[PDB]
């Protein structure tokens, strides 16, 4: 089957309507009287009445102008019937192609397009892409789009910072001088022209591209002053010294604005540490390890600034990226102390009142503030000791008796104070412990002081020992003897050695009631040996 | 079978070519690979290559612009064959109608059109018709013509003598004053404009109509002079009298210029007749019947002019259509004549010499020229007659003898002349015949004059009769007698009567030779009777 040629109509016809197009008829009309009719969308189905057919002549016609963007192709079919109702021809397909006209301006999806580009990017850097669409036929000139830029705001540093690939709509940069710290955002008017951007024939329409310039690290941190000043006490470990104040021209609170300090020198021992204040962007220098004034009176330290992210290629590191802090140190008053802590001195027991035993040395760390050393009495339960403020020498007040309940253990303990005449007065407690050697200076006594027995000439009635306040050898074996005079006593009594320390006494008369006081000479070892005539009270019946 | 719609193309397309029109294809191409081709005049037959078909797509195209006036409709048919040579569709008819454009100016058959109109025809009179043709479609505006007049030469009496029925092209008159004797021919520029004579859109073209104004009888014949003069002799019958000279302002030698004269009066007797000179248009007056001067000395005749065809409606008959001719008549000398022609007069015979017999009357027609009448001798063989010039009276010269060989018959004939003393002298011959009565004036004689016989006394020897020169009764019976003396004769002889006219003589003596003269008296009747003695000579032996 040969196919009835399609009818090719341009849209937006001016008419006048009903505009006639074509005449379909059946050759069977040589003898039959036929009636024609079209069916289908555009004819009898919606949209109704666009295409009509003269029932007699078979002439086809359009009644209004067409619109390709509304309907592009109509599919009518044509009918043939004689006046007696017989179908004379099978319905036949007939096509109307509506041919495109350029009656649609290009349109942009958005009316505002957002894009961003980094600072000082090489000319040729892609930024963003803006595209329009055309409701007309893409396959025809009518729907083929070209792009260009109409205006840039603002016009600095160059009027034409950007361009646009007139087909793809890629906005690419063509100048240099994209500096956030000067012009932080550009607004562009993009224009779309169809008909392949033909100036006289093309229909045009615009949009906006807003390009924001994103920050980079191209400004170094710069200290507000060349030199800073701070103060620190001795022996402190968590105190702020100074606040280092900087300016960075980049974007606040970006890594490229955040400061990164380190102490380049002036503290070879690590007394200070540095941390960046998150909010204020300051160099907080803090004493991390304690300092000694008498080793260091002043600190002079250099400190270098930087950012968290590296600086840009061609930018200079200025002198103003380095400042110097002078740390003046405040000196404090401190405790005095002593060469030995518990000054040990050996000394014999019996000694004069007024003998200089030993001197007590005491010194002070404060080498730059010279002071009065105040030696004073503290705690000696015996009061045998004297000391003067200027000298610190120790002299005896009394005789030093080691067999005393004031010297419980073999040595005597004594405390002393050394005080500062400084505004905050300090003091240190010194000890003196002295070893007292036992000399034989105690006369032996008789132990059974009140030994009393009746008149029995018993072979061993009374046994006597010695009381001595001295330790070996100043006690040892004791000699027991009766005196020669009065003559009566050795005539009444007799003494016998047992071993060393124990001796017996017994009456050698044969025979009353009362008191008999019997003198006894007792001597102990330690030379020169001391004797004593301790009297024994005896009661006999 | 549904019929592929015809393709409707305007002629004179601007292209660009090859301009595509329609796409025919077979739906059988769903699986077959087809090849298309057109055939027919305009395709493969002459004219070749106007319409081509893309063998693959089936697209049809024109290659040059069309011309409706050259070919109006193309009848191509389209073919379909698969790549393996099979005919897939029966060839199908396809029609290109070339639609008309107005690209032809109207054309006139002739470039010069001839027509004629009579003088002073009523406004509305049809003259001629001029028509153009248009090579474009008559059924369309393009070939629909309108007419108008662009110019008239000359512009008098009115600029716009004619108009033209803008559709039929009939040139009809609209003014008055069509006067041949002023403007004899008009030239018209006719213009044809197509597009129904549309001034801005129509294409125009011209021709010429030359209108000649045909003559009518609207000018009367007018005599050059009020009066004319001529001269005529007496008794003439084919002589020209005068040439009547006229002017007619109409067209020479047309019936409306030809003169027609008649004599309205002045000649109640029909002496003159008038004929028109074919060439000179003159009134030739000719003497058709002879005239007599003595009855008419002068003629005064009025003569009316006219044309062969009647004069036009409103025109006046002038006085100058009537002239008057004075015919002066020249008088001629004419013959004189006589009251009686052969003047008969009775007269007795014997009459004196000098007797006035009768007078001869003679008269003359010339009543206005009085003349001398000249009576003269002519022919009389006897000379008995005399006549004098002044009187005309006749008197006798001699004695009038009727018995003469000069008057053979009973009467005497005599001729006479009467002559004119005029410059051309005329004359008339008069006759006079006179009856002469016989009187007895002749003496009788003897008839046998020489009767001679011998001497015999014979009873009847000599018989004698009479000789008389007169007729009865002046002869009649004659008496015969012998004289008394001499005495001897009646003694010798004797006379005897026989009857009347015859008598006998005889000698009565008894007895020689010689001559005997015998006298005899003889008398005749007519009174007074005359006798005579006639002698008879006788010889006897
Ligand atoms: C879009 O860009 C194209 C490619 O740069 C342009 O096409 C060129 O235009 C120049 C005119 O100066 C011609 O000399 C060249 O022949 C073109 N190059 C080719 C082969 O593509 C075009 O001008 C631009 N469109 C507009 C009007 O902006
Ligand atoms: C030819 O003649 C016709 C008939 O006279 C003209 O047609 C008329 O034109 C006048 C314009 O003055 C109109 O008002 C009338 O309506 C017309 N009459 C009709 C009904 O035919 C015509 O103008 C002439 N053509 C030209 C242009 O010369
Ligand atoms: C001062 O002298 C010494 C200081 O060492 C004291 O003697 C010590 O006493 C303690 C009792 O708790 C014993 O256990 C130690 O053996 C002793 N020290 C040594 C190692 O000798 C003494 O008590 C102090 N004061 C007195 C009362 O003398
Ligand atoms: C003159 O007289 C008469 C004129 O009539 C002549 O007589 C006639 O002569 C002819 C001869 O030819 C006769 O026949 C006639 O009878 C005569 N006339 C009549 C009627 O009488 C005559 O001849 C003339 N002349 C002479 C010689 O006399
Ligand atoms: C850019 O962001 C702004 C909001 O400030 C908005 O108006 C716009 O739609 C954004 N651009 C697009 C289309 O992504
Ligand atoms: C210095 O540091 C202290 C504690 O961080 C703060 O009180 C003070 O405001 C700082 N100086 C400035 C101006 O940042
Ligand atoms: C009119 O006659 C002239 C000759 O004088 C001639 O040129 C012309 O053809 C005639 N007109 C027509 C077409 O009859
Ligand atoms: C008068 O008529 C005579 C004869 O026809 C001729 O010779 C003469 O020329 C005429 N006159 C004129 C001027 O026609
Ligand atoms: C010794 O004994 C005698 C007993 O007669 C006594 O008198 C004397 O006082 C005694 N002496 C002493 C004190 O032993
Ligand atoms: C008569 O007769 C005689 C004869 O004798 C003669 O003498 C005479 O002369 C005659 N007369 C005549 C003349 O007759
Ligand atoms: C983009 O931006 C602004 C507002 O949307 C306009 O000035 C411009 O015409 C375009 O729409
Ligand atoms: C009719 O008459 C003459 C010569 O033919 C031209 O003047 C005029 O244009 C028209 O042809
Ligand atoms: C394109 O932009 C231009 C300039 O702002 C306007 O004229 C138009 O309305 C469209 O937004
Ligand atoms: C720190 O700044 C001081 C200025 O007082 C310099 O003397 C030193 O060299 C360092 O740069
Ligand atoms: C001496 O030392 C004592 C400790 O026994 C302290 O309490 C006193 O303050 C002084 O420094
Ligand atoms: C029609 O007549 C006009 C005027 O004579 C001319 O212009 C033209 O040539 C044609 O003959
Ligand atoms: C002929 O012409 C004459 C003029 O001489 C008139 O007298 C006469 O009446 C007639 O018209
Ligand atoms: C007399 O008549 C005669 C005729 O007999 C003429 O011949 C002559 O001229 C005259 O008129
Ligand atoms: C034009 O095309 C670009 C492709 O990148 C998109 O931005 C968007 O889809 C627009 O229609
Ligand atoms: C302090 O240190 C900085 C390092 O950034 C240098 O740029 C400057 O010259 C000074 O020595
Ligand atoms: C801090 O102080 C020290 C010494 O006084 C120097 O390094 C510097 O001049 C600053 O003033
Ligand atoms: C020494 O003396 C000072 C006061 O001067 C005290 O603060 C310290 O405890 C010690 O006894
Ligand atoms: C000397 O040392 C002793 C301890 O050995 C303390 O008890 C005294 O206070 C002083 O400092
Ligand atoms: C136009 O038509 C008229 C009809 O009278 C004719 O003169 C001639 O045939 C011309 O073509
Ligand atoms: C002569 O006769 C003519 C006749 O045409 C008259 O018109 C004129 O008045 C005169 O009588
Ligand atoms: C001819 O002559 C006669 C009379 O002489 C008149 O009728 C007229 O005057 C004309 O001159
Ligand atoms: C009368 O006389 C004339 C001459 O005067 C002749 O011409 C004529 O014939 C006749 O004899
Ligand atoms: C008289 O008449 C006769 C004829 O009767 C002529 O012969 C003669 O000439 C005259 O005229
Ligand atoms: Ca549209
Ligand atoms: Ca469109
Ligand atoms: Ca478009
Ligand atoms: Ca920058
Ligand atoms: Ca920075
Ligand atoms: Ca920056
Ligand atoms: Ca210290
Ligand atoms: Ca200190
Ligand atoms: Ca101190
Ligand atoms: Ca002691
Ligand atoms: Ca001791
Ligand atoms: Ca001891
Ligand atoms: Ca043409
Ligand atoms: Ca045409
Ligand atoms: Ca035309
Ligand atoms: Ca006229
Ligand atoms: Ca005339
Ligand atoms: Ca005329
Ligand atoms: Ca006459
Ligand atoms: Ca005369
Ligand atoms: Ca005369
Ligand atoms: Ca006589
Ligand atoms: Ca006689
Ligand atoms: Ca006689």
């Amino acid at each position: 089957d040969w196919v009835i040629p399609p009818i090719n109509l341009p849209e937006n016809s001016r008419g006048p309507f009903p505009q006639e197009l074509v005449r379909i008829r059946s050759d069977r009309d040589k003898n039959l009287s036929l009636r024609y009719s079209v069916t289908g969308p555009g004819a009898d189905q919606p949209p109704t009445g666009i295409f009509i057919i003269n029932p007699i002549s078979g002439q086809l016609s359009v009644t209004k102008p067409l619109d390709r963007e509304l309907i592009a192709r109509f599919h009518l079919r044509a009918h043939a019937v004689d006046i007696n109702g017989n179908q004379v021809e099978n319905p036949i397909d007939i096509v109307i192609n509506v041919i495109d006209m350029n009656d649609n301006r290009p349109e942009f999806l958005h009316q505002v397009w957002n894009g961003s580009v980094p600072e000082g990017s090489k000319p040729g850097t892609y930024v963003m892409t803006v595209t329009a669409i055309d409701a007309d036929d893409p396959n025809a000139l009518n729907g083929m789009l070209r792009y260009r830029i109409l205006s840039q705001a603002p016009s600095t540093p160059s009027p034409n910072m950007f361009t646009i690939n007139n087909e793809t709509g890629d906005i690419i940069t063509v100048a240099a001088g994209l500096d956030r710290e000067k012009v932080q955002q550009y607004t562009l008017i993009i224009q779309a022209t169809d008909m392949e951007g033909n100036p006289t024939y093309g229909l045009s329409n615009t949009a906006t591209a807003v390009i924001t310039v994103t920050d980079v690290n191209d400004n170094p941190p710069e200290f507000t002053a060349m030199t800073f000043y701070g103060e620190v006490p001795e022996n402190r470990v968590d105190v702020i010294v100074a606040n280092l104040t900087v300016t960075d021209k980049d974007q606040p609170h970006t890594p490229a604005w955040n400061a990164a300090y380190r102490i380049s020198g002036g503290d070879p021992t690590g007394r200070f540490a540095i941390l960046t204040d998150p909010n204020s962007n300051d160099g907080l220098v803090t004493v991390v390890k304690p300092i000694d004034f008498e080793t260091n009176r002043m600190f002079v330290l250099t400190v270098a600034a930087e950012n968290q992210v590296p600086l840009a290629k061609g930018i200079q590191h200025p002198p103003q990226s380095t400042a110097t802090v002078s740390v003046t140190v405040i000196d404090v008053n401190e405790n005095p102390y002593f060469a030995p802590n518990p000054k040990i001195i050996r000394q014999e027991e019996g000694l004069h009142a007024g003998t200089m035993l030993t001197t007590l040395t005491a010194q002070d760390p404060d080498r730059y503030m010279q002071q009065n050393i105040r030696y004073t009495k503290l705690s000696d339960p015996a009061n045998w000791l004297k000391i003067d403020p200027v000298n610190g020498q120790i002299t005896t007040i009394a005789v030093l008796d080691r067999e005393s309940p004031n010297v419980k253990n073999n040595i005597y303990n004594a405390t002393f104070l050394a005080s500062d005449n400084g505004i905050p007065p300090m003091s240190g407690t010194g000890t003196l412990q002295i070893y007292l050697l036992d000399i034989n200076d105690n006369a032996p006594q008789v132990l059974p002081q009140e030994a009393e027995t009746c008149e029995t000439p018993e072979p061993n009635s009374i046994n006597i020992t010695a009381l001595d306040y001295d330790i070996d050898p100043n006690a040892g074996p004791f000699a027991f003897d009766l005196p020669l005079s009065p003559v009566t006593i050795k005539r009444n009594w007799t003494i016998n050695r047992l071993n060393g320390d124990f001796a017996q006494l017994n009456l050698k008369i044969k025979f009353e009631a009362g008191i008999y006081e019997v003198p006894i000479i007792i001597t102990d070892s330690g030379n020169p040996p001391k004797s004593n005539i301790s009297i024994l009270r005896v009661k006999v019946c």
